[PDB]
């Protein structure tokens, strides 16, 4: 059954750090394609491969090493998403925090971005992602710095973020979610317990993310700002209600 397959996949070195719900989610969808378990499992592994960033145990090790040496910039360069943001990092957050600087930030599908929030003096951060390796990198650092950061191994398509905050960051995530499950992107934004959010899209290929987002954003949200900074198209939105 699905549970047996989940147990076998989580025992492998390649996927042992993946969120169990993620493995089950993919397994369940593949099982719906009725197949000899052989086939099902193999189709699931093929999908799990590129579910976190196509992100290795080696990259995470290096990240923690650089972090343990106080080299935050180097750690950020060890994760593809934060590395490509390095050049305009401060320009980006000056934009997001221009109006108000949040006391508590929720980083949805955080990757290693929380490290950038630390250097920005953000007091409280809660981040969630599907690879424990990410939390294994940030958590020990936060502890040393006596920084209030918490990591949750959580698949947002299985359980929405339950935490409350002043601002939520949803960087380079909606495209992936929407492709995994239609309508899940806007559903996620509605589930966030924050009055404001910052959403970003990659500029490389919803062929047109701007048209998709502006035309599909639920009525309870209002777009207050839209700007392209570096490799990202960012939207500052307000959730009313
Ligand atoms: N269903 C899901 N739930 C939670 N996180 C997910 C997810 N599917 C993919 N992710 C995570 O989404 C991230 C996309 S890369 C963007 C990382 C970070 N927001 C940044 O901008 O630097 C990856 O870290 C991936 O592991």
């Amino acid at each position: 059954n699905i549970n047996d397959a989940l147990t076998s996949i989580l025992a492998s070195k390649k996927y042992r750090a993946l969120c169990p719900d993620t493995v089950r989610r993919i397994l369940t969808e593949e099982w719906g394609r009725h197949k000899s378990p052989k086939q099902t499992v193999e189709a699931a592994r093929t999908r799990l491969h590129g579910i976190c960033g196509a992100v290795t145990p080696e990259s995470l090790k290096a990240a923690a090493a650089a972090l343990s040496a106080g080299d935050v910039k180097k750690a950020l360069s060890l994760h593809a998403s934060t590395k490509e943001r390095l050049a305009e990092l401060d320009t980006l957050y000056d934009f997001i925090f221009s109006a108000e600087t949040p006391r508590r930030v929720l980083d949805i599908a955080c990757g290693l971005n929380p490290l950038a929030l630390y250097e920005r003096g953000i007091a409280s951060v809660w981040g969630c992602d599907i690879h424990q390796g990410l939390g294994d990198v940030i958590t020990p650092f936060a502890r040393e710095k006596d920084w209030d950061f918490t990591f949750a191994l959580q698949d947002v398509l299985c359980a929405p973020p339950a935490e409350a905050g002043d601002l939520a960051l949803i960087f380079k995530l909606l495209p992936l979610l929407e492709r995994e499950q239609a309508g899940s992107a806007m559903a996620l934004l509605q589930s966030l317990n924050t009055p404001r959010m910052a959403v970003s899209f990659p500029t490389r290929s919803e062929a047109n993310y701007a048209a998709w987002f502006e035309g599909g954003l639920p009525a309870e949200f209002e777009i207050e700002d839209k700007k392209t900074i570096g490799t990202e198209l960012i939207y500052l939105i307000k959730k009313n209600g």
